[PDB]
Order: C-alpha cells, then sequence, then structure tokens
C-alpha cells in the first residue's frame, strides 16, 4: 500500500552494508565490495555493482535513500518492479565504469543511480506524460545544481546519460 519491493529490497541492501562498515569499518568493506582495483579480481562479478551499496556516511546515505525512495518507489508504482531492477543493474554498472576512470576504483554510492533515476522520470515525463512519471522543475533544479556543486566538490552525468537514453527508447511510442 506504500513503495514496492525493489524500492525497499535496496534500502535495507544499503541499510545492511552502512552498518556492516560501521562494525568492520569502510576498508575492510570496500576490500570485498568495491570495483575491481586488479584485473586479477575481475571475475568477482559482484562488484560491478555492489560500490552502488556502499555510503561513508549517515547523511551520504540519508540523502541518496530520499531520491531513492521518492523517485524508484515512482517508477516501481507507474512502471513496474521489472523496469527500475533494469535501470538501477545498467546505471549501476556504467556509472561505475566511468567512475572508476576518472578516479579509480576506490568510490561507492547510489547516487549514480539516483541521477539515472532523475533523467529517466524527467524526461519520460516530458516525452510521455502518459505514464503518470515526472519530474519538478523544483527537482529538476536541484538535479543540475548537485551536477555543478560536484564539480567544485561543494558517475553523475554518466547516471544521468543512463537514464536520459532509456527514457528516450521508452519514449520512441509518442
Amino acid at each position: 500500500e506504500r513503495a514496492g519491493p525493489v524500492t525497499w529490497v535496496m534500502m535495507i541492501a544499503c541499510v545492511v552494508v552502512f552498518i556492516a562498515m560501521q562494525i568492520l569499518g569502510d576498508q575492510e568493506v570496500m576490500l570485498w565490495l568495491a570495483w575491481p582495483f586488479d584485473p586479477t579480481l575481475k571475475f568477482e562479478f559482484w562488484r560491478y555493482f555492489t560500490h552502488a551499496l556502499m555510503h561513508f556516511s549517515l547523511m551520504h546515505i540519508l540523502f541518496n535513500l530520499l531520491w531513492w525512495w521518492y523517485l524508484g518507489g515512482a517508477v516501481e508504482k507507474r512502471l513496474g518492479s521489472g523496469k527500475l531492477i533494469v535501470i538501477t543493474l545498467i546505471s549501476a554498472l556504467l556509472s561505475g565504469y566511468v567512475q572508476q576512470k576518472f578516479s579509480g576504483p576506490w568510490f561507492g554510492g547510489l547516487s549514480g543511480v539516483v541521477f539515472a533515476l532523475m533523467g529517466y522520470v524527467w524526461l519520460r515525463g516530458e516525452r510521455d506524460p502518459q505514464s503518470g512519471i515526472y519530474l519538478q522543475r523544483g527537482l529538476i533544479i536541484f538535479a543540475l545544481i548537485w551536477i555543478v556543486a560536484g564539480w567544485f566538490d561543494l558517475a553523475h552525468i554518466a547516471g544521468l546519460a543512463v537514464g536520459l537514453a532509456m527514457a528516450f527508447v521508452d519514449s520512441l511510442n509518442a
């Protein structure tokens, strides 16, 4: 009667990891969950996705999970659990890949997924007001501020581009 099962299972997953991180420390958990730092480790495939589960502070997590719950829960409500899973897998895969090239393999966070969900929801809403999915200009304003804020350290754009591409492809139905 609220947010769907994919919205919830992600939130719990990131909660479990964040706690493990508190009890064991960041390093120990990064060591097993981070994008491979060494080609020998390229067959531990969980790492191409599991970087997205790790958060480094209670604000880090809370801020991502608020967006995830609002955006992801809207995608799962209007479009189903299948669509969220796939936006989530592809975006984590790709924003992890771009991020790793920008700055190496020691990173974590669901914000690549979150920027895919923002691009997606906003474009789908723009091109396809039908499916009940839309992003307020207030929130699109918060997206771009968040991006330029990131450029001044006050993944993102890669995420953004995946969500915009997927939403385009999904809105070729006029």
